[PDB]
């Protein structure tokens, strides 16, 4: 498998899980169908995205590794699967949700060769591969101001911070591409509770890469190591190349 | 003018900011046109839909505390715009921003008759009146909510909390309607530098306490005596009755 038949399949898996939740009014979407293999409620709407995707997913050599479902078949291209990240913004008709796929030839990040992440709501596509990072079908990449008074997504503020705004939408996955795209500085989950998981986090952290954006652990570790087909927490701070070791200090 | 009246004034003007908005560009949104009476810059998107709200406001015996051209006429009915409220989002494409309206038959918030929030990239309209709170003509109401671990929307988390979760979208307009049809546990603005002025907070907060919230200032004191002029500001605690007097000892 190759980049142009990950961007193949990924829009297959768009259109499809996007009909699936469209269809599905918020009454609905909002029911607890099961306990996921993440630990957590798997309500109706997670139930028919991840069933959507795993349909056009599994016809492929794949070990993937999807919120609801856990490890599922034995390929070697890893697939870090996120079925309806901002699925408590979906439950409720807020448009900030999305599809996030993230394709490895190992289970480990720094193989990652493909990165997708579909806006549920608004029909927004970002992926990077190794010609750029793009939305839409145009080119991206991450701003280049370098003042800790900027525009900042943070989960959470722990206490009185610099920044010029601070926002939380609710999708990690998404605000990763509002991180790529420039919209937002920086981007940053540092909850001592390391509470991402790699499929949260995988493909919006390779894109925010492609466009140009650095992205690391807490102490600024390397998240190359961070494996799929295993149960990794993940804490990030990326930004660009300048702002970043600001940042770094601004926590410490 | 009655609350039938202030509805179909609100719905034209709604629907002409959405087709005004939707048809330009994130290139054009974005760039500054002036200075807003309200001491930040007027961007084109902010222009382009008060001129469109103005100039249907503009037939009717009121005044308007708008945002970009301030307090416009000498009618009796009093109505606070903010023709765009989340225009970082709408220049970004986050759609998350809404035109808000709120009705009073005075110069403070007690009078208020009718209020109007209507989500420009979505299509969901927010309003109440004597007859209630309405989401796309459904009835709402708010959260139940009586525990301190509950879902917030809340500027700005400065310390260590108790919520199961927090948010902020970038639209006070259109959060205070979260809470209001109960998608949220409570709204609280507590930013010490008393950043919202009445344009922002007044349809909000007259839709969510229609929705049976109890809104009130950073004391617990009421909004009742907020002014619809320029200098007005405030701070904003929103919960239901069992759970509000409890964010108040927290915001202690
Ligand atoms: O992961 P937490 O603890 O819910 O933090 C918020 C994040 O949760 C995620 O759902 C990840 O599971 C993100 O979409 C959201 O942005
Ligand atoms: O940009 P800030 O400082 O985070 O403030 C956010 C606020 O912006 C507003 O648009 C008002 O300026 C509100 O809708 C939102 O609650
Ligand atoms: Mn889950
Ligand atoms: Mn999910
Ligand atoms: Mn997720
Ligand atoms: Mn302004
Ligand atoms: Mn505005
Ligand atoms: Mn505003």
């Amino acid at each position: 498998m190759d980049e142009r038949d990950a961007l193949r399949i990924s829009r297959e898996i768009a259109g499809e899980v996007r009909k699936a939740i469209a269809s599905m009014p918020l009454r609905e979407r909002v029911k607890d169908v099961g306990m996921g293999k993440d630990g957590t409620p798997t309500k109706a709407a997670d139930r028919v995205a991840e069933d959507a995707a795993l349909e056009i997913l599994r016809k492929e050599r794949v070990t993937v590794v999807t919120e609801e479902s856990g490890v599922l078949g034995e390929g070697d291209v890893f697939v870090a699967l996120d079925p309806l990240d901002g699925t408590f913004n979906a439950t409720r008709g807020i448009p900030v949700y999305s599809v996030s796929l993230c394709f490895s030839y190992s289970d480990k990040l720094k193989d990652a060769f493909f990165g997708y992440v579909y806006n549920l709501a608004t029909g927004d596509e970002y992926y990077a591969d190794s010609s750029g990072a793009y939305r839409n079908g145009e080119r991206i990449e991450v701003s280049d101001a370098e003042e800790l008074y900027c525009n900042a997504i943070i989960y959470y503020p722990d206490r009185k911070f610099p920044f010029k705004r601070m926002r939380i939408f609710g999708s990690a996955a998404t605000e990763l591409c509002f991180f790529a795209d420039g919209s937002f500085d920086c981007f940053l989950d540092i909850r001592p509770g390391k509470m991402l998981r790699i499929y949260d986090a995988a493909a919006g952290v390779f894109i925010a890469e492609k466009a140009g954006g650095k992205v690391t652990e807490l102490d600024g570790e390397s998240l190359g190591n961070k494996k799929f087909d295993m149960q990794e927490r993940l804490n990030i701070v990326a930004a660009n190349e300048k702002l970043h070791p600001k940042l770094l200090e601004l926590i410490k």
